[PDB]
DNA sequence: CGGCAGTACTG
DNA sequence: CAGTACT
DNA sequence: GCCG
């Protein structure tokens, strides 16, 4: 990155933008930061700033202050509040508007929340966690927790496939969480594993606590056998053999890529989502899908890409 | 002016 | 529904 | 915040 001068003090704003609520402000500073750390040199001209896609007027006027003076005096402004609602919303479970409540009654501490917060079922196991969930783990370690999933699914049904995706897919060195793709050739025998599978992974010690048990995601909370073991995140999607390359793409990511994957495909007449790869869809003014289209076969990745006009990426050129 | 991705849970 | 989460 |  050529600009950490420029995008240290931006990520501070974007960061206070986001946990104040303000997503879209916060949107837009996260793409210029992107565009930033990815321009080969110095910026050095307010004409060379709006050169950037993803750089306006307002941010290249904020840069040329940083490199004019060294500073941005609007970090000097930002709320006294914004480390305790970054604080409470890095509790699993309490985001934005969670966060602002507990700040306007009184809260300031996680002390605090213990003590005095209602918390929800997830913010409780949040808050259990809340060192944990703030580090991430060896992908050595993601490797043996996909590896636990898999032998316990297998022990089921030997044709039933399993994948860790997200950072992992991506090729990271460390990851945040591992997350778990389940589907089956058969196209059948994917149905109602969960019941067995997460009460195998119970069973083990394994599988500590439960986020979210849907009928198709599961979200929740693991920790492998032994000393020096932390607890870490664990997120599994089981879903039918037909929708597993838009399931694949969509699990591995990034988000920022999946992002602009999706609103490539609008611009298209198509849409995109982890189910199916669709065209001739009808949409109002607003980009609001009015009418479904069809699905478009898409038995591998590559297709995906193609039926978009996109070359091929690898998994570890969608970290965006 | 107004979209900025598309979807799944929880309560 | 609003809120939060996933990539 | 940016952009069509
Ligand atoms: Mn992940
Ligand atoms: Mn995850
Ligand atoms: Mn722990
Ligand atoms: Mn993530
Ligand atoms: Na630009
Ligand atoms: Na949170
Ligand atoms: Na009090």
């Amino acid at each position: 990155n050529h600009n950490l001068h420029i995008t240290e003090k931006l990520e501070v704003l974007a960061k206070a933008y986001s946990v104040q609520g303000d997503k879209w402000r916060a949107l837009g500073y996260a793409k210029a930061i992107n565009a930033l750390k990815s321009f080969h040199k110095p910026v050095t001209s307010y004409q060379e700033a709006c050169s950037i896609p993803g750089i306006g007027k307002r941010m290249a006027e904020k840069i040329i202050e940083i490199l004019e003076s060294g500073h941005l005096r609007k970090l000097d402004h930002i709320s006294e509040s914004v480390p305790v609602l970054e604080l409470f919303s890095n509790i699993w479970g309490a985001g934005t508007k969670t966060a602002q409540m507990w700040y306007q009654q009184g809260f300031r501490s996680l002390e605090d929340i213990r003590s005095q917060a209602s918390l929800t079922t997830q913010q409780a196991i949040g808050l259990k966690h809340y060192s944990d969930f703030l580090e991430r783990m060896p992908r050595e370690e993601a490797t043996e927790i996909e590896q636990t999933v898999q032998k316990a699914a297998q022990a089921f049904n030997s044709g039933l496939l399993c994948v860790a995706c997200g950072s992992y897919r991506r090729g990271k060195a460390t990851c945040g969480d591992v997350d778990v793709l389940i589907t089956h050739p058969d196209g059948r025998s994917h149905r109602g594993i969960f019941s067995r599978l997460l009460d195998s992974l119970r069973q083990e010690g394994f599988l500590t606590d439960d986020l979210v048990k849907g009928e198709t995601k599961y979200l929740g909370v693991c920790r492998l056998p032994g000393p020096g073991r932390r607890h870490r995140r664990l997120d599994i999607i089981v879903v039918p053999y037909s929708e597993f390359a838009c399931a694949l793409l969509y699990f591995t990511g990034s988000a920022h890529f999946n992002r602009s994957m999706r609103a490539l495909a609008k611009t298209k007449g198509m849409s995109l989502s982890e189910h199916a790869l669709s065209t001739a869809v009808v949409r109002n003014t607003h980009g609001a899908k009015v009418g479904p289209g069809r699905v478009l076969p898409t038995p591998t990745e590559k297709d995906v890409f193609r039926l978009l006009g996109l070359p091929y990426r690898e998994p570890a050129e969608r970290d965006w």
